[PDB]
């Protein structure tokens, strides 16, 4: 059974809701990004229409077999109508083809759905400049003022600075990068840059990579692991016992290794700046633990919803608990009354 936070009132559609079987009355299914929570359902046997960025069209068709006819790919800051009804896709600063949609209802009424995304100051710039927005389905992952983080930029400079050091000094040494999911692809896109290198890695991810509409993508990533010193591997092989074992597998070309783990927050975000960030070390063995976040900031969301001003906000994270809907509601009330909408 479908929740009401992923009902759009006063159309056939829904968000993201593809594991609840047929949802009753709708006509256009969309999906927001390509992370299997919001995906959870969809498979080759899906019958019907599914609206979508390009980039989420490309993974639903080559990762997932949906068939052509059922994928309905939109352009980004292009009013288009769907089932008679006035959308607009906009970029969401998540993960590759994430998307906000913004829905303009025969009534008048006017909604955003914020997807997953990371809230910034270039949003205000956006076709969101022009009109009112009546209500907000909010990415609410980190609505508590304890999550701060730093911007990317700083976090990607750490990483190159890291891994350049440690390579210059020992060139025989391999960098290795953690993923389960697209985004975050700057983490080792940079690395890989400062030191010369293609990224290397399995068959899986290189046809995911091939389906991001990335410049250039050709000349940054391969499948020939050892003509390359930054390789991806899964997330859970990220330990002493995985980095050992990978270790082996080159023949003995590498005598060290130096990981990145691209988390969200973590508690030590509450003691610790990014440049005092230290690994743990075992050996000729370091895991750094780096927090790359695709999610907005308590900070970043509270700023971009004072700038809406909404009638309404519903969230859409954190939804399963009285605790955390009461302290969300909380927030929300002293955002309206220090701003004054
Ligand atoms: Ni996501």
């Amino acid at each position: 059974t479908c929740p009401f936070y992923k009902k759009i009132p006063g159309t056939g559609f829904t968000v993201d809701a593809f594991q609840y079987g047929v949802v009753e009355g709708c006509t256009a299914y969309f999906l927001t990004h390509f992370h299997s929570d919001h995906y959870a359902g969809l498979s080759k046997h899906f019958t019907f229409p599914v609206y979508c960025s390009e980039i989420t069209g490309n993974l639903l068709k080559n990762k997932l077999h949906v068939q052509e006819q059922y994928i309905h790919p939109l352009p980004l800051d292009t009013e288009c109508i769907v089932n008679g009804v006035k959308v607009v896709l906009l970029d969401a600063n998540h993960c590759p083809g994430a998307v906000m949609i913004l829905f303009y209802l025969p009534n008048g009424t006017v909604i955003l759905h914020t997807g997953d995304f990371r809230a910034d100051p270039s949003m205000e710039r956006s076709l969101l400049a022009d009109q009112k927005v009546h209500m907000l389905y909010l990415d609410t992952t980190y609505c508590s003022p304890e999550y701060t983080f730093p911007s990317q930029q700083e976090v990607i400079r750490f990483a190159i600075n890291t891994a350049f050091e440690a390579v210059t000094l020992n060139p025989h040494a391999l960098v290795v990068c953690g993923t389960y999911s697209i985004g975050k692809e700057k983490v080792f896109l940079a690395i890989a840059d400062v030191l010369g290198s293609k990224v290397g890695m399995s068959q899986e991810k290189y046809k995911t990579l091939q389906c991001l509409n990335i410049p250039e993508i050709n000349s940054l990533i391969t499948t020939d692991m050892c003509s390359s010193l930054v390789h991806l591997l899964p997330m859970m092989q990220i330990n002493f016992k995985g980095l050992q074992s990978h270790l082996k597998k080159c023949g003995g070309k590498y005598n060290q290794i130096l990981a990145f783990r691209p988390t969200g927050w973590t508690h030590s975000n509450k003691f610790t700046r990014i440049a005092d960030v230290i690994p743990q070390t075992k050996g000729n063995i370091s895991i750094y633990g780096i927090p790359y976040s695709e999610h907005s900031s308590y900070l970043e969301m509270k700023r971009f919803v004072q700038w809406l001003k909404p009638q309404k906000i519903i969230p859409t994270v954190n939804v399963g608990t009285w605790k955390s809907r009461s302290t969300m509601e909380k927030y929300f009330r002293e955002w309206k009354l220090e701003a004054g909408y």
